[PDB]
């Protein structure tokens, strides 16, 4: 039952399950994997494809030579499985040259760097096949209030993008790219904290087109938002390039838990919305096999992903499909909700005496908007309790 | 000492210092105040003026003639006081015909009240002097997910907002409007949750020239978000038409303190940053007197909100100005964060061998930020401790 | 399928069902619920009981007279429907004498009032056949830190405590004393904000034994702590002499949604330690019908919370009884956790060259704990999908 | 100014200014640190002393003549240096081993082994003088619900430290233990996550008298409650044997920054209720300087920490002596606070008819609080603007 398989477009992050289990009170749990290996046992569970940062792949200060060995056995893992690339993004937080951020840096030198690492790795993700880039800021911030102007951060971060963007054009490439929100961890404060700060941010940018969101629900219900509602957002606006599927339990560290983990009908609601909206993009897991966990816990995590995001899919699928919950969504005007308010026009508005002089609004706020029992049938939907 | 006066642009609702303590275990611990008692208190502390509800200042259901007694009035109060009024808002929220929104309704009808309800209003803040026509979606959300279609109720928020756009528009009105974000409470999520996703929002809008936020210090700390850093970005977009200042403790309800409790130390950067930006609207109290206070401790907590705006502004102004802080602020290069990352371009930076091939990541890597010696110089003046 | 019966002790507030929709910013959406027809509309759902405030079933401020008609009337709509009465609190909230506490009102006079019309609700809770009398100090707390000495305000805590339990003692009542702990809301922090505060408090009364806990799911999410951990924690200490069910989506205001919405996942664990640890008190729920919902609504949300529960009792019962889940819980093992550490003695331990001379450290650290697989059998089973 | 003195009695962890920044993202940013460099450069700041985990001092794997040296060098520097060693505690957290826990570990060998290494350095800690053994039971708990059961982890948390009591009472040690409790990270829910559910554990042991807590300011602002209010109850209760001071910006990963940072009206109102308390213990500073800091930065960090506790001492003290102050305290009825509220007994409160039968509750309501004006009183104090 619930079987995936590659045409479910479920892909993983290199560093998922291959992270050895470092935390910040605690050393490495697990030995670390061949990237080879991770594609070969991915493929296996019926993934799609694999993600990388750059130096997931290739080791930092790896020579030309040991660069082009590590990219040649990856392809050829890649060949052996029919496993793709979808998405790729740059390291700018682990070295310590990026301890005040890679992009918004105070020190320009970094920032630099930081824009020829990134554009690097650009080249590589394209002769990958990658259609999607991620930038996660994750040291774009601060501590302290003194510590980065931030409306001198914003123009740092612009301009970074923007020469990106200018990169990519001047180059012919189609790759896209995806900014990642999160509000804190591993600064006090990250710029850009939410899917809304990111969507802002995007619309100020040079060739805006280029540019959407790659949000994580773990990140947005860290700042305790409503995943679901900010992937709508994204939607709305026509900027759900990825999406990076975990679970967190509420407002504290980022837990990245297998998805399904964490709020499940959070979950439910969003792959409710990705299937209704048909988003066609990678389904892609930001998780961490708990550090507990042996490489059969790692790879027993990775499926656990899957089959949730399957289940999830059923129960949605069957959710909407009901007549009684047809009825009930009826019963609750969700239909009015997607009519047009006063496609009349404002004139016709403005004179019409039902909208003001003439509004009973005693009777409409006696009509009660039936939404527990619609909330009720989606709970026994869920549960598999019809 | 830190004494205010008109020309500090101090304002308050009629529905701060008016608030008779009800809430949602308690009944009311103080009598109504006349909105002309108000009016004449506020002056006498120093304020420069007052904002409304539509329903502040007219009892919902009056009958024409007694609008016109309530306003004539309050233009008196306003006439013998010197007092302004800035901004004014809508009551989409108290009536429960407001249950499930007000531009968002999923009833049709109820959304075409909402508007007329605005639009009649919209005409008096103009008449009264206002610049600034504040919307807080305060019931616009849900409790659970099958209960609004997220897309569809911003396609109806799009459509409100283009509709008074429009209307402003046609009048010749020199009137500007200001979303107040709040992410939840009353509803369980509350649409456009953030800054950000205001933002965001008003870029899909038909004249985005017209609208800016009202961010409010407590609701971007409910997600627990760094209020001066949102600040900058609204300011960054140029979208920063007002401002809603108060105090709050962190993620819970909204407490809605006197301005400067809640995060001390927020308040400080944040009118360091309103002040160094030369931010020039009015300085606005959204604040509930304790409902343990009688008049005089509203009067008292009142008084204390401008206070403790006026002593911040001085510690702020003491710490850019002090040498040895100039001095910190270098060793911290936030001069170098100011200076284009690449001016030269793209090519040159692609060809700057002292990027990448020649860049000395470990010299970089081992140069401390000096943030710390930065920050306590910020406390010590905070503090008054230097 | 999961149709309640009044076996199941499924026991609703009279403030739950009757709630008229009255929040911080919004004015009543339903009219007041007579108790008698709240009694017999629980009692056609399947509930096996009501409990109530003072001030629910007799008005504040009713004459003798009114007092005896209105318990009366009561106790006939038990009598007609075999509904039961197992516990009964005092408001001392609403009221605003009460708005700086009962117990730790600074004004000695208000303590002493408080005290009294405790006792004499005691008195009514007996005469009903309650068996636990709840205490929620939902105004015991401050919003400034200067408001309230907490130390002195917990020597009048105790003082109230322990004459309660001086009264009841004095009267031969078989009835016990339950705290309810709430972190905030409607104080800007509560005294005995959680389980853990009020189970270490009650140790310091003059008779612990008459005292235990009555927590609220709610109530210990606000803190973002686990609320299945910390009922175990009160099982163990043998103080979980009632408890309240509801739901709620994570740090915010007290949203009090029916039992199950919210954190579902949060619910099977509760459900699956309550029903493992044989908890024989009443199933109580403290919610909120939404004030969208109309009257029919309120009694579908209420069906809903004892369907939720039923259907999570099935699925943890199947959970614990499936013999490849009994397997995880060996590979995980839980049967070691529950056995002794040191049986053996304090010598003996210290004697055990394996437990650390010969301990072989890198063996046991490279053995996983599984937990992934456990809880994905756990999911398999909530979602039905075994 | 604010000199921090041996005499204050500041002390700091060996794991503090030693930090070498490494984050769940990032590598280390500085070197090691040699415990005796510590040492001397906190006592040329002004502290009192140092605390240590076991691995701090002796890497962890030493053998005997190895770790015979590692103390005689460190007994050499505060010998030299006049510092003191009042606290130690064990790592049961980083080594891969204690994965899953130490004394609650599934893995009964595990549990042993923790034992173990407590007990060989409680007699390593008494050899220096501590009088205080922490415990941090960082691995205690879960990340999924069937993974660990809370009752089961709680009789071998018990059963662990009534045999630390045991072997201390056995060799005739002085040293008492304090519990440090912590919410949640790096498990995504932790045992004993708060103040108060380790004061209600400590009453189960066999011997509650030799346990106290070592309550830390950011671990409660992580479950957002109030710091002086959990401190107040373990004074009230008698337990504050220790306390870590440090700051935090509300509900996320523990950030541990230096005193004074984070909720400084928090820290004001802490330092408040420690100098009127007369709290006699270390004060211990648990913090991190932030991996942007050079080693500059660090003593920085630390000497910053002592000055904010001085500065604060200082303005709480001016409070308290204010005579306006003491007359606001009056008006708010703090002095009533303090009176018992029925020393006449539970017949005279039942007899007193002005208690209940003739207490005006309308008079009693309308008396306001006047906490604005205290507040803002203790505001104008901190910031030294009276
Ligand atoms: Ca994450
Ligand atoms: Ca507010
Ligand atoms: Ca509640
Ligand atoms: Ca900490
Ligand atoms: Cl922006
Ligand atoms: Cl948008
Ligand atoms: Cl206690
Ligand atoms: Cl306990
Ligand atoms: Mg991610
Ligand atoms: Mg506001
Ligand atoms: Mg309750
Ligand atoms: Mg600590």
């Amino acid at each position: 039952n619930y079987q995936p398989t590659p045409e479910d477009r479920f892909t993983f992050g290199l560093w998922t399950v291959g992270w050895q289990g470092r935390d910040p009170f605690g050393d490495a749990t697990r030995r670390a994997l061949d990237p080879v290996e991770s594609v070969r046992r991915l493929a296996e569970l019926g993934a799609h494809g694999v993600t990388f940062h750059d130096d997931d792949l290739i080791p930092f200060g790896s020579s030309d030579s040991e660069r082009e060995e590590h990219v040649k056995r990856f392809r050829q893992a890649l060949d052996d499985t029919g496993m793709k690339v979808p998405m790729a993004t740059t390291n700018l937080f682990t070295h310590p040259v990026f301890k005040d951020g890679g992009f918004t840096a105070n020190d320009r030198d970094v920032r630099r760097y930081a824009l020829r690492k990134t554009i690097r790795n650009i080249d590589l993700a394209v002769e990958l096949g990658a259609e999607t880039y991620v930038a996660w800021g994750g040291r774009e911030g601060a501590e302290s209030g003194g510590a980065k102007d931030v409306r001198d951060a914003l123009d740092r971060m612009k301009e970074a993008f923007d020469l990106l963007g200018e990169y990519v054009t001047s180059q012919g490439y189609d790759i896209r790219f995806a900014i990642e929100p999160k509000p804190n961890e591993p600064r006090g404060d990250i710029l850009l904290p939410t899917v809304g700060h990111a969507l802002a941010f995007i619309e100020r940018l040079e060739r805006p087109e280029l540019y959407g969101v790659n949000p994580e629900v773990g990140h947005e219900q860290m700042a305790g938002l409503n995943f679901p509602h900010g992937i709508a957002q994204a939607l709305w606006a026509g900027k759900l390039f990825h999406i990076d599927l975990n679970g967190q339990n509420g407002i504290k560290y980022d837990q990245d838990l297998r998805f399904g983990a964490g709020d499940l009908r959070a979950a439910f609601w969003l792959v409710d919305l990705l299937e209704s909206a048909g988003y066609s993009g990678p389904r892609h897991f930001d998780f961490k096999p708990p550090r507990t966990e042996d490489f059969d816990g790692v790879w027993a995590s990775a499926a656990g992903c899957m089959r949730n995001y399957l289940i999830l899919k059923e129960r949605a699928a069957a959710f909407r499909a009901d007549p009684e919950v047809q009825e009930a969504l009826r019963a609750s005007r969700l239909d009015e909700l997607a009519r047009p308010t006063a496609a009349d026009g404002l004139q016709a508005l403005l004179d019409d005496r039902s909208a003001f002089e003439e509004f009973d609004v005693d009777a409409a706020a006696a009509r009660g908007m039936a939404f527990e029992r619609l909330d009720q049938l989606a709970m026994d939907h869920l549960l598999g309790a019809r």
